[PDB]
């Protein structure tokens, strides 16, 4: 019925795994290849038995590199996605850079000769970690067209997000100095629109870089998100509806049933 079901059907240990069940193989963008961005790695499944995958961006934080990112690129390709981590311009772009960054990059994989025939143009996502965070925001504020959008420790000076229309899942980190929750993930959340298909998600006792390694409670919920906003697999719903209680999130808001 849902074209875009990709893998067997979910259980908490199947979105907990470090890699799921498609093999993953990359590609290099030089910077010099890169028009709009400073370049990045693509992480794609190699089965293309099961039809074409949706794309995903993701940006580093201020002065950060995509080593900041890495670990996400194939934790989430292997769940049935082409992800693409990048590297911005400059180490000192701002958030909404970053946000048109994300884009030209999810835009670069529609004529890369390694991805183009394995990606479905039409469903595509960005996610950030801080300052990338807010550029997620910014690239969903932009564009209406994005399947979902994920913001980690997201930091921006705009704190209106009225225009987002996209399924955003906004993840902050409890004991967060540098983007407090308060200022920032939670004002984020508080001006996506009321009707919008939305969540938020605090990390007990995490500190903002928590998102620069791997945590399995960060990494389970975006694939969960990305599944049920870019295919539209109401197979993963269960993990974010009714809310969920590991004892790794300290707070959780959903608009369920999306």
């Amino acid at each position: 019925e849902n074209p875009y079901e990709r893998g067997p059907d979910p259980t908490e240990s199947s979105i907990e795994a470090v890699r799921g069940p498609f093999a993953v193989a990359q590609t290099t963008v030089s910077r010099l290849q890169a028009d709009g961005f400073g370049g990045g790695t693509i992480y794609y499944p190699t089965d293309t038995s099961q039809g074409t995958f949706g794309a995903v961006a993701i940006s580093p934080g201020f002065t950060a590199g995509q080593e900041s990112i890495a670990w996400l690129g194939p934790r989430i390709a292997s769940q049935g996605f082409v992800v693409i981590t990048i590297d911005t311009i400059t180490r000192l772009d701002q958030p909404d850079s970053r946000g048109r960054q994300l884009q030209a990059a999810l835009d670069h994989l529609r004529t890369n000769s390694v991805v183009r025939n394995r990606i479905d143009p039409n469903r595509m996502a960005v996610m950030g970690h801080s300052m990338g965070g807010g550029g997620a925001l910014s690239a969903a504020a932009n564009n209406t067209s994005l399947e979902a959008a994920i913001p980690l420790q997201g930091w921006h000076t705009r704190k209106n997000w009225s225009s987002v229309r996209t399924p955003t899942l906004v993840v902050g980190a409890q004991l967060d100095t540098i983007a407090p929750v308060s200022s920032h993930s939670e004002a984020f959340y508080n001006s996506l629109p009321s009707d919008l298909d939305k969540a938020y998600m605090e990390l007990r006792g995490a500190s903002h870089f928590v998102s620069n390694t791997p945590d399995t409670t960060t990494a389970k919920y975006s694939i969960a998100w990305l599944k049920r906003f870019v295919d539209n697999d109401l197979r993963y719903e269960q993990f974010l509806c009714p809310a969920p209680d590991d004892f790794a999130i300290s707070e959780y808001r959903a608009t369920c049933p999306f």
